[PDB]
């Protein structure tokens, strides 16, 4: 090969950027204006598409006083309640009449064909020594999900043990972007646990694929907005194993969790509580083995220039603990075993977001933070990567 | 679309790295014992293949005492003769006999098939206000090859009005890479003369492709060494023009030279003086209109970590002047009109480096800076885009 | 096997050109693994990152068994490498009448810690307290002015001594018995301690006791040409200006390091605090380290803190806990004959 | 005369071709110190071409 390098943030303008202002000439053309008193007959948001087209909704109003509408469950008192909703997340919740007739927007934005949504204000913001991490940092005779990896200037975390879906089908690992790709060197070379300029270590492989930004009309599948410059940011890189490296010293087992299932696939047409409100787990080499729960999928954030940004998955830890720290970026997020079933992957951690983000409560407890993540499964057909689970699958395609 | 960084330069490593034992020991290796009295017969004549696959043979002996070796002419007394040779760039010549037995290397290195090489010692050392440049940086009513471009961070120069060879066949302009792309985040929308955060300007379009590193197996077509991590520095970015912008105010004419013909290609198998010693010209936004001569081709240097880097073309200015300044990266290099024939392009200026070893001499004159640059033909072969020169072909 | 000072020390100086390039610095006191130390002697190797041996190159791997002159063998293993609101802070830096074995010594810009009581053998056994070789010897002053809690320029000033004895470079062979390093140039890290009481300063208050342990035995002469129980794996205390009353344990010995250039200097007896707590902190490089009272017998201070090592590095023992700090030290049996001294443990014969 | 004499440190030219009177009547060359040999090594090399 050589190199390559196609499309930065910049391509896909007129023709389509007006095929988006066509389907959206009706976030109000189908209904009966504000009829307070009951529950817009029609029905109610019973999905996350059903409720994706409703913050997608009256978006001028919502996007007027806000910082990032999302889409979870009516949160109330302090614990997810079970009624779909539109978290007009804010800077700091407040009182009623002390408001300039406009600052606690209305809890009844409506929809396309009688679909009324629900609003409830929250407020937002922007090494753990043990022996389950002292092994992953290159002190155990088997590598796999969670192991330390570094190339020349960055430190990351070994993700899943992957294999391609095409002509060659090499076997490597799905790490993230900031630990993989740069260009001052003609090639990128990872090393475990350290490169030869930082300490000991052995050769791992080279980067051969990457992606950093995807437009939403192909990622999510729906327009999901009114500003047509939407970029659903994702992160992944296949890294084929070297020809000299011993394959026998690879374990396809998450040390700390157990045995993985296959894949959890998020399709936005299903009961809403099927993914939101479910316990999750994660093993990475900056926290050990932590646990959390899904809070609200499909966060939106549009910055000053007007660039759309959807960040898929929001997770907040359990029992007031942090889900991850800086350095855990790249570790798989695993759906907690559902009473006898094997645990399943739902996403790679896009980043621990150091202190970038804080889903706060008006209850008597401090600012517990959150974390992010990508939809692993729509990142598996954008890099043609696959999830390998059984340890007899490692020596089954390489063989 | 999206984003997507590929990079399989990795296409080497084991299956093809033993496939490079045809350099030594195998086939093109120990061939027919040499001889003294019978000077190598003569070594035929005309070739880059004729004299690269001799320099490729003894790369270790050369590299033992060098600063990089290219293929040019046997420079004697300062001028350019017709005897093919290789210039081994060095720190300093020094006397003939106060050497340890080898610092002035033997000039009789041989190759595969009884062809003897030839060596040299050169010594290597690791605006322009007028009205041809103020008509490029904003004060004009037409855009084209030579005009200034800036995206949101840096500044560049329009290369040439180009169109894609496949798909929808979009029409834009081929600049170099960091007028656009760079690192940590891409470079997406290019303005002329400036983006709206620096002054006035208009939208042109957006980058859509690009390249940056190639392997010395597919670019030149021959191994050209023994180091299996040899790389070609290439620089390009196709930029389809925007829909709102009027295309009726675009001129595919280089103001200052005239009108170019079609691309000239180097085939590495021809009389060697057909490209070396030829007068070349250019048009830039920071120098204006300068002329020069091609001194040597196929530069080669491997750095400390041990990866070779071929930098194609070496161009030095005429009458002791400099070809360019640090404003000209992206400008086309055009062969000077050969007595009535229309000029033809040979490469985009990779950048006025001229600091990784100046072409020095022992004549009574200071160092003269040179230029680098891709050999166009195989850069408009990778991104699959041609060059529009006729003012009526642009309309169609 | 190995049971003697030289049994390790001369193996060290022979394999030294075969030792110490895989990693910087190695200590030879005992084999430690599985969390604790066993009775197996060794040449334990400090490493930056403890990589499992499968991720190692054969040349730079661990040679488990080494052998040299005579017919004595040994073993090799791996180690890693890189306030107090109590009574004693107030009553050794101020509010106490007298100075006992660990009163804070206040330099112009630094502060150290009282050690033990000097004497001499030749000429005039002049009496003055002794402390380390960075508090007093500055990079700008050949001599410096020492005095109880704080100096005159930052507090109420009433002073104690001025340096004439300032030994810096101790030679190697007269000090560690035999050749220790195959590298030609290695003098010693030789922070010494002798310094007057300043002639007329009151002597009726100067008491001979450590405030928190009591009566201490004498100077001990180090001898590991006896069984390993003499110096390795022992229990030691800690009394200091900044740290308190902690109890440490002796792990290492003559360990030499390579800081930036590769300066390999003799970092004498190393101790680590118990219960995974810091042994000492900054400004405490004058505190004595006694062997614990062995069944009634009055304890003996072998060690002196050589410097503030809280910011130097830590050795991790991988026992589900973070890296724990280590402290340097200098043998008192060596300094005692370096500078003509005599340690006094009792009070009746201070002026005799 | 005129030719450089440079060994490490920095570089300098050659003073002259000279003869000593006292010692044993030999031949040498003269040097100007600061460009070389001042105090670091009064007994180090002096090289022509380059060291």
């Amino acid at each position: 090969s050589a190199a390559y390098f196609l499309w930065p943030t910049s391509n896909l303008q007129h023709c389509a950027a007006e095929g988006r202002a066509n389907y959206f000439g009706n976030l109000q053309k189908g209904l009966l204006p504000r009829h307070p008193g009951r529950l817009p007959k029609g029905q109610q948001a019973n999905s996350l598409l059903d409720l994706m087209t409703i913050r997608a909704f009256h978006s001028k109003i919502l996007r007027r006083f806000s910082l990032g509408t999302a889409v979870g469950f009516r949160i109330r008192k302090g614990d997810l309640t079970d009624i779909p909703a539109i978290l007009v997340f804010v800077a700091r919740k407040v009182h009623k009449k002390w408001l300039n007739p406009a600052q606690c927007l209305p809890a009844i934005l409506e929809g396309p064909g009688g679909v009324w949504c629900d609003v409830d204000v929250v407020e937002f913001s922007y090494q753990m020594f043990s022996e389950l991490v002292d092994k992953l940092c290159g002190s155990d005779e088997c590598i796999g999900s969670g192991s330390q990896v570094a190339s020349h200037e960055t430190f990351g975390t070994l993700g899943a043990i992957v294999k391609r879906r095409t002509g060659n089908k090499q076997v490597g690992f799905l790490t993230n972007h900031h630990v993989a790709v740069d260009l001052d060197y003609p090639n990128q070379k990872m090393f475990h646990p350290l490169p030869p300029n930082l300490g000991p270590g052995v050769y791992l492989g080279a980067v051969e694929r990457a992606t950093s930004f995807i437009t939403d009309d192909v990622w999510y599948g729906i327009y999901a907005g009114t500003n047509p410059e939407t970029f659903v940011r994702a992160d992944g890189a296949f890294i084929p194993f070297a020809d000299d490296f011993d394959i026998s010293t690879v374990t396809t087992v998450v040390r700390g969790v157990g045995d993985i299932g296959d894949v959890k696939v998020i399709d936005l047409q299903c009961p809403l509580n099927s993914l939101i409100g479910r316990q999750v787990c994660k093993v990475g080499r900056s926290s050990g083995h932590t646990t959390g729960t899904v809070m609200a999928y499909a966060l939106e954030y549009n910055d000053e220039k007007g660039i759309c940004f959807f960040t898929d998955i929001l997770v907040v830890g359990e029992n007031r603990q942090t889900f991850d720290l800086e350095g855990d970026s790249g570790s798989l997020i695993i759906l907690t075993s559902q009473d006898g079933e094997k645990p399943r992957p739902i996403g790679i951690i896009w980043g621990g977001t150091a202190n970038r983000g804080r889903l706060k409560l008006t209850s008597d407890h401090g600012p517990e933070n959150w974390t992010s993540g990508v939809d692993l499964g729509r990142l598996l057909d954008r890099l043609e990567l696959d999830i390998i689970i059984t340890n007899e699958s490692l020596q089954d395609a390489v063989q």
